[PDB]
């Protein structure tokens, strides 16, 4: 039976060179599965309590903290349990922790072990660990959101937004979607060559260059398409992660390119690239805790693109119903490690899911090997991944991970396609 | 491995005393599923084609011509594939049939292969049926839809309304939920005694009274919840199956309780009764094809009530696509045997939940003592279902079943209770 | 028993997101291992053929042609061999291409079947790849050559020398080692912000700034080295891959820094350096074929620094062997891609090992999540490591899975910490 | 799990009919390993302690007192251990001890445990012995050094060189090989014969005629050779164990062939037939402790010929790391009694191949049926071995076990032939 017989727990390090936690379980049927924890460089105020050692080592970034837990805490009280029970064991990490924000044994331990847990059930259920999460129905391979150009946290540079993606909707498979991302990014690798900016990589890969401002990285990312011999639009689509929690002071407002805006000030901006570019999706466009901004924004263009919460609902059931009571945004970006377990995520999408909102499962900054959100995005039938850009492993390897998946479905697999944005 | 060696298929009675498929699968592993297929006393046009033997057996009601296409054709083509790749199996047998409507193998025959190929897989995976179909997340014990006063073509009185129901949305759990369904059951017996009406069962088990019109019934129901000591409304509501299609003459309109009347004219009198009555549901209120009305409808009291479309949309992704486009009701029935295999019934159930619509697990007037739907409504998370009164076993068997996973789930079961209707 | 019974191979993106080779291989006891197989930015002209597609896809560095040569040609050639015999496979592999270069089905394709079929072995031994690699006997834990500022080929920026890295040689463990090189290249990240120079990665993770010379990148590490309280020297030593073939004219000489020198004009800037920093170790100093100039510098500063040959051995026996002879420099940078086989790859640091020589296994500038060279570094208890930064996860899967060897290992478990260099 | 799980140890008769140590290991999955200690008739004074019962059984040479350590000690104390964690377990049994020269359980003891844990490791891995000691890449057969003609302390005669043996570094393979050294051993008893010289076999199996001198041994080899068909030097070289410990007074000087010498004397000497002879290797030329005579030795001769330590290291890094610093020998013969443990062994191994010196494996004087070296030869890839003349079956064994390594490897096998001796 798949019963849990060992929890054990290392440090490890994360694609940024920041310690995290690892996670490994074994079932008395002698199962073994390892899970790992990602973190974001900027962290959203209302995610769960990442667990930090603090001190001298790692400039206080350590997880030793968060290891102890897991081996002195959670080993012993998950062990005996059903390694297929995830919503039992997750209850019980919850329960056993007893905070709101999981900040007694931090949501970095917590999920090591839901994680670890649900690779440990799928190992002994002897399924791939899509077709365990996400049953047999699992086959929809996701259009890659691919963020090229990195600004914001995720560069040491001037850039105001964070991320700028590209999104090759048009693409028959997967295995071509990726190929046609990879293919852009290499030809605005030139691009940049040729206008003579930098190709040095921010956090999620893409490449940091100083540009002037918005408009200019979006016609920069328009050109690459082209030079690909790819359309704009039709082949391939254009997305944003504004991340304005990061550039909003409390109660002020948005310091944004020059002015300091309103979130209808604003509003009319977003609006504006709506007419120029060909953008299917806009993310966390007005601050997390700006709720009457994002109403305007969502009634003003919510007909006309993908408007996507992160930080404003932080994966966070609670937070997503209030969105959806006030109409705030029409998709939820999934983020495991903001909730703190896999089953709080899953309500989280079916919540989102049952209430007509779409979802786009999400990597952090600082990403690990760890290749989990690969097979969460196809379980879920998102339909939409953002994992970065096709360089550093930490990204690739979900994308070769999602190759895997495609291959093992065959003629079962349908790629999202143009299906995943109606607008 | 799960791979797919023996596909026997046997000719049984439904709970109508009718024929129908079972059929059998063996694993190389040594697995032994079994499925066997319901079938409606009036079905939908545009449901797949059951196989029929015609002739003088049952009268003409055989399906053993549904049996040798198991045996003969499908057989030989699923052997050696992999029971839980559920989608390339499902895709080889409609490709096998090669029809639009499954008229060639029979859906009798198809589902038949599909669901017992389903279970196998579960089996082989050693995890119960709703865990392997909805993953580990599988959860939500859906709220009984309980049909105690039969009309319509499952009954042979003068009652013109089909199914009238009691949704007991106040119960804490599942089990007390059962209860409240049984309890009210047994008291409407009781007053149907009092009244000197009939106590003789219908097709799904109900009573079959010749009541009068359609407010006496809900009349005596409401009777009958009191009687119980429970409150109509917040401990137990009412929900309807008009199947108004079996009413409906195409092109001229709806024969209902003696004047012929427009779809006007019938939203007119729904809309008079969710003010009389506590209606959270009404399903097929119009025709299969009268697309016109249902908008009108689903407009009108849409925000004021669940619409549940059963013949217009017979669990077909394609005319479901058509209502959410036409903004056509805002709840799917699902039906298996109407689409012919599990996938296409999953597809429908997405599309449903992704156009923000939510989804009630049907049974048919004639079931067999299969239980495949109790795992299949938790599996898809509906958090309602249909599965007849608490009499007769082939409907109480799904509720014994579902009594057994909210055992099984223990702590992490919810009962979808009220939450499954914000109205 | 562990005989080959599959062999299957697809397409993959590496860290550059540049297409390459990955391997499975099944043994009939059911044993399944996965490799892939890296690819270098500048290739020495003596590495083995890379076998890529041409034409448009992926610029032309698609590898479907040498997947297919894995599926077609090798599957059925190895299927039956026992997958301990690596040398028996390895040499089956050598004679099926039947190329000195492995110019038929590439090294690519070979290599992906060497590494994978060790893998499988060494399950099937229930054994860590290191000890069935290595022996029960595999403990040294390498010192990590971190490569913190990025030159030459593997940036976009106008550095001459292609890697600046540091070695904690003076840490008392691996765990202690890998802490110490993160802490020192984010304490090099604030003085790159603080002298307002660039933070964008390389190709290896480390920073990519337009330093003005050789000088000014070593004094910035010396720097960010103290800034994070450890002592240059005798805590963290410094290191070089001048790469002196992608900056050397055939025939003529090396154009480095201004003036166009020659090997004895080189041979004297490298003592100079030898002097006035703390250098354990000195990579390609000189070009691939430039045999007269590698001497000089190996008589002049060999008994005072480590000088390891990469292009000018590229991982060859023939090729070290005339070297050894020469006496061309101490030690050998090992490179699994640049030979084709792991057989090839052991009897090179064989030779090395027996002549007396060090040897440093590396990754490419294409690095995939594979993490084999971790395990391979244990096994030849080299000491020495060069798998990039504490940045994208390509490199720090490495020094992750080294951690996981260490822990293994236990008290077993050496550091091989200054004792690396004798000098 | 190959966790030990029985330690069992008896007292069996080496060759010579001296009690030794037999030890048994038995793994919680049923494996059975045996393991066999050899001794030599005269040992080193730096060796391990070899812990001998004393008093009147077998002339005070019973090893009762060791087999109890065994049993009592050594049991508990590894038993719950790893047996693929050799240096835990060597670890552990050398901290149970405690003693720097293994004298409180004894090196037969304990050497007893960690050959027997190896053996069982193997076994359990499914591996034979030299695989799974030297990995997949162990597969270079050793040139048997096969002692012929025996003086010294191995006979009972006035010759003062102890062993005189032939080198078939000509052959093509080990088979070929072995049937060389054969041939010729059997000529040399036909020309001994033919001189009406003795024939009575000596400790290693050679012959132990009363020759004049030194020079006349090596002359009746040569005719030997030729009498056989094979030509010396190309075809069969010659080597010696001067074995000069055993005639060198402390502080005084060495007493060989009527004249007491000094290290300079006997020096003279040793060049004089390297003129005369075709020498390939000579073993402890000068005293354990003479540390200034074997300096100039390596010094003067070193360039021409093979020179072997063996009191002097006594197969011990610390002894060994002084010779490499003082540049004293170029090759280690390796004796696992000596220093006591498969893991200080193969350590001893690693300092001499990392420091360009050669390795030859050596049986004793004293040699049981145990045919451990035969493997070990083989994985530590040393490709010469020592292990008597092709007489007496515990010297005989090691080489039938070589045929057998040799059949197995098949066509991945190769001789190490006269790429042993570069000189
Ligand atoms: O803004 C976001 O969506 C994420 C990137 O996936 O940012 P961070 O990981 O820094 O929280
Ligand atoms: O109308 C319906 O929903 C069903 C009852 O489940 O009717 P029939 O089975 O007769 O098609
Ligand atoms: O020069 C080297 O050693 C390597 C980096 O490991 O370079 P490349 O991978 O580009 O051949
Ligand atoms: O001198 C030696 O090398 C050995 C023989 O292998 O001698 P003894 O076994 O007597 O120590
Ligand atoms: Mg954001
Ligand atoms: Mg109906
Ligand atoms: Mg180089
Ligand atoms: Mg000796």
């Amino acid at each position: 039976m798949p019963i849990i017989e060992q929890v054990r727990a290392r440090e490890i390090l994360d694609s940024r060179g920041n310690p995290t936690v690892e996670v490994e379980v074994a079932l008395i049927d002698g199962t073994f599965a390892r899970a790992a924890v990602p973190s974001g460089a900027a962290t959203g105020e209302h995610e769960a309590v990442e667990l930090r050692d603090g001190g001298d080592r790692y400039g206080g970034k350590g997880v030793q903290k968060a290891v102890q837990a897991v081996l002195d805490e959670i080993g012993p009280a998950v062990i005996g349990l059903n390694a297929d029970d995830q919503r039992l064991v997750d209850q019980a990490l919850v329960d056993l922790d007893g905070t709101p924000d999981k900040s007694r044994l931090g949501g970095n331990a917590i999920l090591g072990v839901s994680l670890a847990v649900a690779k440990a059930a799928a190992d002994s259920a002897e399924l791939p660990l899509f077709r365990y999460v996400g049953g047999p129905n699992a086959h929809i391979l996701p259009v890659p959101m691919m963020n090229i150009l990195n600004g914001g946290a995720h560069a040491d540079t001037a850039v105001d937004i964070q991320e700028f993606m590209v999104a090759p909707i048009g693409a028959p498979s997967f295995v071509e979607a990726l190929r046609w991302g990879a293919e852009v990014y290499h030809a605005l690798k030139s691009v940049l060559k040729k206008e003579g900016l930098s190709t040095g990589l921010g956090d999620e890969g893409g490449f940091a260059p100083d540009v002037a401002g918005t408009t200019a990285a979006l016609d920069l990312i328009s050109r690459a398409i082209e030079s690909a011999g790819l359309r704009p639009g039709a082949d391939v689509a254009l997305a944003l992660d504004a991340a304005a929690t990061e550039f909003f002071t409390d109660g002020t407002g948005y310091v944004f390119e020059g002015t300091t805006r309103t979130a209808d000030q604003m509003t009319e901006f977003y609006a504006g690239l709506l007419g120029a570019y060909p953008l299917v999706s806009i993310e966390d466009p007005l601050s997390e805790d700006d709720w009457d901004g994002w109403a305007a924004l969502t009634a003003s263009i919510g007909d006309r693109v993908q408007i996507v919460g992160d930080d404003i609902f932080v994966t966070n059931p609670e937070r997503l119903e209030e969105g959806i009571e006030r109409g705030v945004a029409n998709a939820l970006l999934v983020k495991v490690n903001q909730i703190g377990t896999l089953t709080e995520t899953l309500d989280a999408v079916t919540l989102a899911h049952h209430g007509g909102y779409r979802t786009m499962i999400s990597h952090r900054s600082g990403e690990t090997e760890d290749t989990m959100i690969a097979d969460l995005a196809v379980a879920i039938g998102s339909g939409q991944i953002k994992t970065g850009a096709p360089a550093r492993s930490e990204r690739v390897a979900k994308y070769n991970q999602l190759l895997r998946i495609e291959e093992a479905l065959g003629d079962a697999a349908r790629y999202a396609g143009d299906l995943a944005f109606p607008r």
